[PDB]
């Protein structure tokens, strides 16, 4: 089962708007059951419209949100899931701006 080993932006991160956000993973991800929404927690809980896709190689997920991000901070929730079956999820907090 995959687990998270980096992201971009980074849990905790502050700064600019990020035209995409990575999440890569230990184990190669099975593209129909892994997933991302992209969450507004807070502006100066909405769903930001954003395409999620596999990024240059198997361990990566990238999200594409639709409109650039405004400021506030943002919660991407993942699922991630591999050869052997077992969902695995988790959240990463960004703040933009
Ligand atoms: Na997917």
């Amino acid at each position: 089962h995959p687990k998270l080993v980096s992201s971009t932006p980074a849990e905790g991160s502050e700064g600019a708007a990020p035209a995409k956000i990575e999440l890569h993973f230990s184990e190669n991800l099975v593209t129909q059951f892994s997933g991302a929404k992209l969450v507004m927690t807070a502006m100066p809980p909405m769903a930001v419209k954003a395409a999620v896709s596999g990024g240059g190689d198997p361990k990566t997920m990238v999200i594409t949100p639709a409109s650039p991000l405004t400021a506030g901070t943002y919660k991407v929730d993942w699922r991630a899931v591999s050869s052997d079956t077992f969902p695995i999820t988790g959240s990463v907090t960004f703040k933009v701006k």
